């Protein structure tokens, strides 16, 4: 036997950081969940019980807290780059660091129409994420994403003209509910290292904003011919508004809402144009994916 | 053996309803999860296989959809009352209906600063709930609640002066993080029946609003001496703003954020006034409960 | 305002304990999740910020570990009694302790047909639980339970003869799938205190065994007329095999498996006697409950 | 913009199938959750709203049930191959099918020491899975796995000799708890098509058995120097017992159990050799991965 691949590290590391403006008195909080997997010349840990090559995952944990203490944790793309760079620079035998981060929402509360200085709300379960790969000699590869963005439109969704054979029972429709949980990823041009990532720091928050904004507007205004069509239009626009993005990926479940025929009951009309009460279906669900790049 | 108690019904019934303004073109959506448990002279179903006394849970399901089709589903207190009343009025041998409803958020999207006519967002996992007990001869008992309201304040929380004995290691603190998931319940004066519930319909939405508003403001502004102290102040206020409420219940986890001593690392100062990076603790958690009524 | 009720404590306290037989070399492990809520003269903590009446939940946590260190953790009914008794005996102003415990499975592994001395498997997510209420002057009330016991039978289940009206669409059936997650609770005669609980210690494990055994056999052999009928028969038997039990409670979801009509496809016959492939339904589900006592 | 990649299908399709031995009267049940994603010439669905290229996910759902009706669903490797082959053979423009299957446990119950003919138990949440890729012109690639196999050993685990620097606080240990959730994958030699998969059908169940057996025995008997060392030994053995396997992948969380220093309490000794009560840590956790192939 031979080790073909190996990676190890710490997962599910919860981290909070507060910023306190000594002057204004305004505090700002950040919470994330961090995962770090390292690769390098560590194969002997697996084959001969050579733990000398192992940076203890406990130590990786410590390093996450220490890096958060010594550096900004925002934008996450930057923090992840700093953290990954640490490991490959610090340990000679460590040649790759993968850093995955989930950013949790702590939105500042408005009390009596006024933003509160130190009170926050988890206004949604929607996350902002980053996946950062720091590879010795190959720079820094960064994928940014939003996920758990749950939406529904009650009309202006359609699905007709799909293939029909002996396996097909679905009726064509020109008016349906469309609901999904948006998972959108934008993949950045390779960065040569931390300097290049730092030089672009403003664009991360700005591109996240754009991705969210375009997603919501496109979803809301597109008289959708299908999930496929609608999601391409989102990816289209995002690519046109940020040149440093190479690809845009969408993964969208179709969270079906079924009509309920109640005509059996006192001639109740609840289908078609009379459709009012629907049965949300927990499973199964359509799953539609696409990666859009530049022509 | 003898049956001491029995109840049966349908749980986890997902229901969507749309309202379409034919004139304005504005659509409004409602989604909930409904549970209905019936009691009455049904003991023979258990002891002698007498299914004649059973209103099939499948039929209860049907009835939920039909009631939603024929009546407003908002406010949930009303819908639940209508649904529970149906069962005890329709079936002679059914003497109690318990209706539990979870209301899911579908907040109308704002696109380009403008409210969209048919696109919505699950802006949080926070729920609005009702528990409605319709009992033959005893009227309608209603408990209303909000839950899954997740908050954090970064300062203006304290905990000192608690009992100290040989079991105590916790240090007193005059400055800590306080985070919780708010579960607040307001219990209504008994209602004689559906007429009385309908006569008060405006107060349900208004009292939910108040409960949420008071919860957030109290949390944000109280320089909390403890979870106990802070939650009583919330319950205090709500009781003073709606006379038809008899009690207010709070159940609040204390979602601990631990300081991290990094002094072992290059004399790093991250405790006390220098505390910046914290370890959110998933478990265990303090759990604090209280029911406040009128003196 | 006035406090009508109050309770506070620590929830989600994970605890592991190992027993090591110095002689045989056999180790035995126990894992549980503990929750402890206290009541007493603590109202001033809520109304006047008087923390002197508060036994810190952090301290309750400590006490859980210390009690586990100083006492057997099995059977859980005993451990919970010991723990609850501690709090009301130790603190003069604490008049009630509620202890909830979830026992997690660590079944000893059999390797090469031989029980291993220190290796275990979580052989199922099924739990054994206790709810123990230690009340000053009122003794010790104990409810024992098993939960998350997931079962299915593929035939020998029926449901016909239920009420039919204009709300009814379910077809009668003489052959269906029955699947559920068993939640069974047996409630013990009041105990005067710890001595009485200790005197009965063997009966706890024995009664849990019996409850499980009777549940599975009854489920498997009863040509069930309904969930109601079948569950009463379980409760019947358990009450007859342990006199110290006063009531038996069952809460059983009916986890529906729907037939799939495939006759639209090449005359495929998959209904009735030809039913082979079914659609498991995640929701909604029937929910059937009963408490059986002694005539 | 241009589509770089696209795939679509149905996820979370629950399927049950029963086998009824007309002679013996013995019934056997199978339950799984199926996911199917298709690739091919479907890009126009995304770019021009051309739904003619779309096999409706609703239809994919239908096809899953129909294939289960017409073919054995066991072993899952075979069923998945049959299902994937269907799609690329049936639809000219569909060039790849990915089929993911989760197999749920329904273990036959033993009643009074006797296997019951139609009653089953979900004896664990452990799953058996397959990932099957059917690619036109490139045959059938199959990855088989077991997951959710939760284990613990109370001793015979060690971790010393790891790197120590200014980031390191973990103490070396020669006696610790090791607990994990086993995710083991064995990747099969490419198959030319369905005939070749069918010719090997016995080896699938046999290789799953072996993988599980070797995992448990190695875990139980290895006086582990680390997770890394122990998992390689598992992968080593599996590769030596089934030549048609090319690689073996393990992904193992280290589910930490922390000692609890109780010496602050009445000199209580609960560390080192006196360690009895531990604090299971829900998060964070070490994560250790490796792919082992043939030298
Ligand atoms: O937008 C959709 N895309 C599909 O691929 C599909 N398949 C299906 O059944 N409904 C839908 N809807
Ligand atoms: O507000 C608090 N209340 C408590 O009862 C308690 N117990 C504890 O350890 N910390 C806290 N904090
Ligand atoms: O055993 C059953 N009990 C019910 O009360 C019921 N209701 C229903 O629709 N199916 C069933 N099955
Ligand atoms: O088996 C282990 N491997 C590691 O890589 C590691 N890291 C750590 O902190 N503890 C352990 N244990
Ligand atoms: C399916 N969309
Ligand atoms: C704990 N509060
Ligand atoms: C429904 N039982
Ligand atoms: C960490 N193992
Ligand atoms: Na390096
Ligand atoms: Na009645
Ligand atoms: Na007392
Ligand atoms: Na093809």
């Amino acid at each position: 036997s031979a080790v073909k691949a190996a990676r190890y590290g710490k997962d599910n590391v919860r981290v909070y950081k507060v910023h306190k403006d000594e002057k204004t008195g305004v505090q700002t909080v950040y919470e994330m969940t961090v995962c770090v997997l390292l690769e390098g010349e560590i194969e002997t840990s697996y084959t001969k019980a050579d733990n000398s090559v192992i940076v203890a995952t406990d130590s990786i944990k410590n390093t996450i807290y220490i890096t958060a203490k010594q550096n900004p944790v925002t934008p996450p793309e930057l923090f992840g780059s700093i953290l990954g760079t640490h490991f490959i620079e610090k340990y000679n035998h460590i040649h790759a660091a993968h850093v995955n981060i989930v950013c949790h929402r702590w939105t500042r509360m408005d009390i009596d129409g006024k933003p509160h200085p130190h009170s926050f709300i988890r206004d949604s379960e929607e996350k902002r994420n980053v996946q950062v790969d720091v590879v010795e000699g190959k720079g820094i590869d960064i994928k940014s994403s939003l996920s758990g963005l749950t939406v529904l439109k009650s009309t202006n969704s359609q699905f007709w003209g799909f293939l029909r054979d002996e396996y097909t029972t679905l009726k064509e429709t020109w008016d349906r509910i469309l609901s999904t949980d948006v998972d959108a990823t934008w993949q950045w041009k390779n960065f040569s290292g931390l300097q290049e990532v730092r030089s672009h720091v403003p664009k991360f928050d700005a591109t996240w904003a754009t991705a969210r904004e375009v997603t919501l507007k496109t979803f809301a205004e597109d008289n959708s011919a299908s999930v496929q069509a609608t999601m391409y239009k989102m990816a289209e626009q995002i690519l046109a508004r940020q040149q440093l993005i190479e690809t845009v990926e969408y993964s969208l479940p179709n969270k079906h809402y079924f009509e309920i025929d109640l005509s059996w009951h006192k001639g109740l009309q609840n289908t078609g144009k009379n459709a009012e009460v629907f049965a949300p279906q927990s499973d199964p669900n359509g799953l539609i994916k696409c990666t859009v790049g530049r022509s």
